[PDB]
């Protein structure tokens, strides 16, 4: 489905990209993209880029492709595009329709988006790749809510079983020092209350009462919990695109919400989705191996 | 209302922050701290801090508090601190926790926190600034929804209107090259479809259709609309601080629906006069 409206425009702007229709030939500057690759973290996504390139053998130095004083970066690799989210929701949101569009002006058609994340885990050990198979919201049920002029509006959430499915089989056949596991996801609105945190500046609930919720999302088959795959699952969707998240997580909540924190092997924990979807990308033509 | 498990940590982390209660003494260091301005962007902020820093004569170095590679910067100057909250309640609530968490630990009570930022506007011209009254949802009501344990919980927004009437007195005294008005504020959590734009990726509607929402808003009073407020009115609210909104606004939403790089800088100075030479009157900066 195609958002009728557009036909209706002349000139378009991308507002947090700081460019507008008229900035790039879009079908070939953008045409020949197949993955989009996002991060709530502009550095984080940059330098997965620059790692990209180097597997591809590119010389040429990684250089944004937004405006510098735009609040999105974006950055090309052969036929991936990589760009960062922020935190939450709402964040995401702005960069999903205005990737989307741009997508759709370049005649993009059929693209997997891949959220390469930190996330907070269930019953798995820091430093587990979980390779989302379902995403749900803090009801535990697979869809994002949002609320579009004052009227309520769900929107089931999708991920690529394909893809996780080749993602678990290639990670079976590579040598990454950390488990692969595949498992629901819990996406929340709140880093803190929301995902049961007893360390906020609010906190309205006892231990017993956290582990009591967390401990029955894990046997619903929740592995781990973060803040966005819910709009990013949902809005790929309804876009025509798939979606599948990749994310390490950093601590298992069933034991603390406290991250030990080395600050090599946090920043070690960062690169491990990057290593296995990097392959995937590898054999999947997402690069040119120069 | 104080939050008992921090008591039970020996060293709690500001993740966002990257520092700790080891890091520093956060009574000596924070403990004179009444003022709290937020926006959305690590440059404005910045800009804002030396602005605020330029005006109070302080020649001391204003470094970023947090570190260099954390996710919010955090600068001081005199008694206010700044941060940036990035876009949405989400992002803003991490801000929230962990900036009250400071206040907490560092003594800090009934301390004001301001948004500076911008904003759609409703039925005012691009460049008003709009003192919100009040901050509601996109149903209208006055409330911030968070699912807790599985729970749903609605926490009341609420804003300083004393805050709010001596900024609308400070316009009338001063002359900034804009109209301020006090009305009120819709939180939305995507900057498309749950404002009515024709043009994201996705729109199920109609022009008319979200006019009439809009239309309707105004009636209602509403005179903008921005993603963050809810959060911060709610939050303050529950942990004993005061908070207010002050944003201008660069489109009139009930006429057009496209906001040029020119104007728009100017725009965004604005809100930051008046708030400037409100805290230089309310002893946000000493006189040295």
């Amino acid at each position: 489905i195609v958002n009728s409206h557009l036909s209706e425009l002349d000139e378009d702007v991308f507002h947090h990209f700081g460019f507008t229709t008229k900035s790039f030939d879009f079908k070939e500057k953008f045409g020949d993209v197949k993955f989009v690759c996002v991060c709530g973290s502009s550095g984080r996504i940059h330098n997965f880029a620059i790692s990209m390139a180097k597997l591809a053998g590119l010389a040429l130095p990684v250089e944004n492709i937004a405006g510098s004083h735009a609040r999105f970066v974006l950055y090309k690799v052969d036929h991936i595009l990589f760009a960062d989210h922020g935190i939450g929701i709402p964040s995401t949101l702005i960069l999903m329709h205005e990737v989307t569009k741009l997508l759709y002006y370049a005649g993009c058609k059929d693209v997997l988006f891949i959220r390469l994340g930190t996330s907070d885990g269930l019953g798995v050990k820091p430093g587990t790749i979980v390779l989302s198979d379902r995403c749900v919201n803090t009801k535990l049920e697979p869809y994002n809510e949002l609320c579009i002029l004052g009227k309520p509006v769900r929107r089931q959430t999708k991920v690529d079983s394909n893809a996780v499915n080749e993602l678990k089989k290639l990670s079976e056949n590579l040598s990454l020092k950390c488990s692969v596991v595949v498992g629901g996801t819990i996406t929340a609105n709140d880093f803190y209350e929301e995902l049961g945190r007893l360390n906020g500046s609010i906190c309205t609930f006892s231990k017993e009462e956290k582990l009591a919720f967390l401990q029955s999302v894990y046997d619903h088959g929740i592995r781990n919990m973060e803040m966005e795959g819910a709009a990013i699952t949902s809005h790929c969707n309804l876009t025509g695109h798939r979606a599948i998240l990749v994310c390490v997580t950093v601590v298992n909540r069933l034991e603390t919400d406290e991250v030990t924190t080395s600050t090599d092997e946090f920043k070690l924990f960062e690169q491990l989705p990057g290593q296995l979807v990097g392959e995937y990308l590898k054999r999947n033509n997402g690069i040119i191996v120069r």
